[PDB]
């Protein structure tokens, strides 16, 4: 009985921590697990394509994926692994700095049995935050960085 | 402070019941409320475009939208109303009978402060259900109907 | 394979609505369902003791209980029913007007596979509300009434003098 | 503006991890934070304390207070309530139930006091379905016996009564 669980949210909301919490619950009950992280985030098997780790993922019962927005094959990999009987758990940004869908990540939602959106704390007014605000001028989607480059931000502070 | 809350799930998961629970909480505390439903699901204003009813939503503090997937202008309405300081609560199918995004509904996710995906009971094996299965052979996306035309199903029963 | 689910929260948080949402999910999939309500609240079987109703409950697959705080035998009934393979869903206040456990209701928590606490809207400042504030001066726990006798309130409004 | 959040669940449900996830969201937004642990639980797997009163002074100088294994502090209710009323956010990870599936100390008295309450889930160590309970493996009868998976299984209803 395979499965896809999706953990959405803005930056700084602890998506990776929730991912690991959920993975460790299985691990402690004797499940073989594998966590996959996006190689190019220079801030678990590193990968740039989920194809490149599919063989390793096949000999495991539970698959965790961090920063799933950055894998071009995220959708098809997850659906294929769940149909093969695996429990697939994905941590991912739902939105870019422009509050648009981050790549193909939202295509997982109609395929998933569980979907949640976490909240961060707004770094500018300290209320609840749902969005990621880019601090710089760069216009491309993929720009790797932490709190030096992005603020987790509420609606009002986003447009401030 | 305006916001968008999204209630996703398959058919028969009680999305519009959760919509009404959330709205009545504000109503009981003396908030002015408006609920919108899709005018063509026959089976509290009906509408085909949210544009047709937006001026009315302006005179209100809390807006509920049922079957949001059927509204082509769902994204711009919810985003504009939330930025005008309204609480917008949307019940909607995340996926079609083919487990694909239903209209533009998922473009709401990166704009939303709250997103949940509800769960139904699988009408075939009686485990937890995440999807909607069309029973007949019609090909088009919009086919109105209940349990005579659709089953809420788990992954395994979907692929039978 | 039985179960207890507990829906907690203050007044006006829609606990009964969420109870019915969960029950109708099973009903629509052709489960036999029964809902039990507290009889001394006249603001779908009425009852004062769950014992009085246990045989009707034994004949269904899913049992809903509204205002579970008022039932002296809430703990033993839910446990007996869940062990007999029933799905038991309980709507109940967690706290009295004094923010104290309401009867034996919290004893369900260690017995339950699912527990949630819902939120209301504060009727005094309109932020999120977790508590039920009594408007009058009656001192007894059980006083039946709606928004004329109680406000859902946040922490600050609860303590406002 | 003060708050009490409660994270319940059986053992192995990752309550401490969820506690740290919530606290770190505040810390990363430059809030002053304090995490308190039960001193007598020395397991491999944060100020140690046996009474929350003993760390009250440190807690007063902080905006966010995390409390791990809240069930073991006798003064859990009055500490959490006083700190929330003083405008602190207090987040508590705790067992709701003992090995007997009874209330664990005073922990449930927090529930009517709390604006947020959740019960987490574990995996059943005996049938691998969802687990809501903690089953003691040995014969000890006293409530407090410190241990991990060597002494307890997270367990579903059916496996509890086997
Ligand atoms: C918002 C945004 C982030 N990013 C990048 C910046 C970071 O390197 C990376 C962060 O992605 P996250 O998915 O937020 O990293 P994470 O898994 O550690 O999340 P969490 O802290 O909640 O546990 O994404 C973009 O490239 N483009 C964007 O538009
Ligand atoms: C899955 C699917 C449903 N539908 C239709 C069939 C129904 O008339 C309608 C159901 O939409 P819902 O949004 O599920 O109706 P609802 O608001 O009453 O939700 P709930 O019962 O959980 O409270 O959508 C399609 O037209 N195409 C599809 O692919
Ligand atoms: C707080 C409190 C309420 N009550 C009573 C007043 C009401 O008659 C009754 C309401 O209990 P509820 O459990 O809130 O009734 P409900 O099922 O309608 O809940 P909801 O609206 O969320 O769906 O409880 C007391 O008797 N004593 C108290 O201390
Ligand atoms: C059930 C039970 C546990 N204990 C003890 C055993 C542990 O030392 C402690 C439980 O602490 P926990 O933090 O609840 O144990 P855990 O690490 O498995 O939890 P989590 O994964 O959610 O973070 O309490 C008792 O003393 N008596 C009991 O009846
Ligand atoms: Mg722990
Ligand atoms: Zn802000
Ligand atoms: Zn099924
Ligand atoms: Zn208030
Ligand atoms: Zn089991």
């Amino acid at each position: 009985r395979g499965q896809i669980q999706v953990i959405l949210g803005p930056m700084f909301s602890g998506k990776s921590t929730e991912l690991m919490r959920r993975v460790r619950r299985f691990q402690i009950a004797q499940y073989k697990c594998l966590v996959i992280k996006y190689a190019k985030d220079t801030r678990a098997l590193p990968a740039c394509l989920l194809r490149d780790v599919a063989q390793e993922a096949l000999g495991v019962a539970v698959i965790g994926i961090d920063e799933g927005q950055f894998f071009p094959d995220i959708v098809e990999f997850c659906e294929a692994m769940a149909n093969a009987g695996k429990t697939v758990i994905v941590a991912a940004l739902d939105g870019t700095f422009q509050r648009k869908p981050f790549g193909a990540i939202l295509n997982l939602v109609p395929l998933a049995e569980s979907v949640v959106k976490l909240t961060a704390v707004c770094m500018e007014c300290f209320r609840e935050a749902a969005y990621s605000k880019r601090l710089g001028t760069e216009k491309e989607v993929e720009v790797i960085g932490g709190a030096d480059k992005y603020h987790s931000v509420c609606r009002l502070c986003y447009f401030k």
